[PDB]
DNA sequence: GCCG
DNA sequence: CAGTAC
DNA sequence: CGGCAGTACTG
């Protein structure tokens, strides 16, 4: 909390590597910021910083450099594509190879981008939608979505549980978006909804723009009716109800949370995904998976945690 | 970038 | 497959 | 040295 004299001006140069598509070491400040984002004193001394998981010598003294003078001087040597970079990874569908292509193709503002660049179908969308994607909704918003969804969905058959997930569901004040999570108890029903959900979605005008339509998930656009609305991201993922607590907990978030599970499970000849926590998993020297190994029942969030010797944490405690 |  | 996002 | 989470979709 206290440490925003650093992590402030770390986080220029996470982004920075990230767009420019320096995935890893992205990874490494990402994860020093939030260590610092969590320690319990403000940073004084060199070896004060080396202490804390994930802070090493060249983060440690970058630390310092920001005491001694209040500045980094890295930071006057990010290139300057870097803000153009942000601008067009941005869009949803554009990742770091797009921006750096349409980058080298000599676009800098989203008005090159319209007139003349090359755009997926996915691409479009988000650039439509470029200003309200970039904005939190209020919470209350977020139930209203959910809401919709619910009460379309339990029109079909009113034994289907949904649940809103991500930052609504770990209880912030605004959310990104809405990911409803769909299951039905009786371990068979959820199956081939998706066409009648969607379709008494899309018949209301709720549902603007589809993009991703799977077997399993559904990335989309919404806006709910009336005046004042803007277009919101939706997600509807649709599960059999054995999957349901390890589908809760990846779709609850956070991501740095997920992978910090997932990273554990591994250390223990485990593996978790959003399917279920697997046991005996055969690995080889690179990490990857050879052996799939023996699922292991998780009725509910507080078997993974058990089950990975941890001890549980509220939705609300997982934003690292 | 960090860490085993 | 590579890219992207969940 | 070398992995850093695991998976679903798209074209
Ligand atoms: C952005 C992101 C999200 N997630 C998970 C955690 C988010 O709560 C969940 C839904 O993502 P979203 O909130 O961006 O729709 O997906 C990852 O596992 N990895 C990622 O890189
Ligand atoms: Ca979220
Ligand atoms: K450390
Ligand atoms: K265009
Ligand atoms: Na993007
Ligand atoms: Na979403």
């Amino acid at each position: 909390n206290h440490n925003l004299h650093i992590t402030e001006k770390l986080e220029v140069l996470a982004k920075a590597y990230s767009v420019q598509g320096d995935k890893w070491r992205a990874l490494g400040y990402a994860k020093a910021i939030n260590a610092l984002k969590s320690f319990h004193k403000p940073v004084t001394s060199y070896q004060e910083a080396c202490s804390i998981p994930g802070i090493g010598k060249r983060m440690a003294e970058k630390i310092i450099e920001i005491l001694e003078s209040g500045h980094l001087r890295k930071l006057d040597h990010i290139s300057e594509s870097v803000p153009v970079l942000e601008l067009f990874s941005n869009i949803w569908g554009a990742g770091t190879k797009t921006a750096q292509m349409w980058y080298q193709q000599g676009f800098r503002s989203l008005e090159d981008i319209r007139s003349q660049a090359s755009l997926t179908t996915q691409q479009a969308i988000g650039l439509k939608h470029y200003s309200d994607f970039l904005e939190r909704m209020p919470r209350e918003e977020a139930t209203e979505i959910e809401q919709t969804v619910q009460k379309a969905a339990q029109a079909f058959n009113s034994g289907l549980l949904c649940v809103a997930c991500g930052s609504y569901r770990r209880g912030k004040a605004t959310c990104g978006d809405v990911d409803v999570l769909i299951t039905h108890p009786d371990g068979r029903s959820h199956r081939g909804i998706f066409s009648r959900l969607l379709d008494s979605l899309r018949q209301e005008g709720f549902l603007t723009d589809d993009l991703v339509k799977g077997e399993t998930k559904y990335l989309g656009v919404c806006r709910l009716p009336g005046p004042g609305r803007r277009h919101r991201r939706l997600d509807i993922k649709v599960v059999p109800y054995s999957e349901f607590a390890c589908a809760l907990l990846y779709f609850t978030g956070s991501a740095h949370f997920n992978r910090s599970m997932r990273a554990l499970a591994k250390t223990k000849g485990m593996s978790l995904s959003d399917h279920a926590l697997s046991t005996a998993v055969v690995r080889n020297t690179h990490g990857c998976k050879v052996g799939p190994g023996r699922v292991l029942p998780t009725p509910t969030e507080k078997d993974v945690f058990r089950l990975l010797g941890l001890p549980y944490r509220e939705p609300a405690e997982r934003d690292w």
